[PDB]
């Protein structure tokens, strides 16, 4: 690795990485699954658009009419990290699964649950096991079973490679 290479691990961050899975979108748009969504991955709710802005409204504060600013993305952004890591947190099943992690593969976990929820997460209940267990091959491998990831492998690949190697190999050289 050249000393830049080295440095590539301090750019990186929970932040950041969900920012390359999720990009970043100033208008309302429908994820890969057909939901309303804007900013970096934010979930606006689960057909018609009249509430999709309701919704948006109601999370930036003012009339948005569909469309926000980079700076109110970051915002909105930095609460649904928030409320991911509470969520893991508080959770009697995937605290202590997160607690065995590193500080990489805590990314991925913190990941895992903006995307999915906690209640679709802490049902993965042998990926779990496998986490705590430090076999990072099976619990890929079985990651990769799951309708989150195949219904929508470009959003879900580079989380399932970082539970494998717990290095961000996955988010070099986009």
């Amino acid at each position: 690795p050249t000393t830049e290479n080295l440095y590539f691990q301090g750019s990186m961050n929970i932040f950041e990485m969900l920012r390359i899975d999720e990009g970043l979108r100033l208008k309302i748009y429908k994820d890969c699954e057909g939901y309303y969504t804007i900013g970096i991955g934010h979930l606006l709710t689960k057909p018609d658009l009249n509430a999709a802005k309701s919704e948006l409204d109601k999370a930036i504060g003012r009339n948005c009419n569909g469309v926000i600013t980079k700076d109110e993305a970051e915002k909105l952004f930095n609460q649904d990290v928030d409320a991911a890591v509470r969520g893991i947190l508080r959770n009697a099943k995937l605290k202590p699964v997160y607690d065995s992690l590193d500080a990489v593969r805590r990314c991925a976990a913190i990941n895992h649950v903006f995307q999915m929820g906690v209640t679709g997460v802490a049902g993965f209940t042998n990926v779990l096991r496998m986490l705590q267990q430090k076999r990072w091959d099976e619990a890929a491998v079985n990651l990769a079973k799951s309708r989150w990831y195949n219904q929508c492998p470009d959003r879900a690949k580079r989380v399932i490679t970082t539970f494998r190697t717990g290095t961000w190999d996955a988010y070099k050289n986009l």
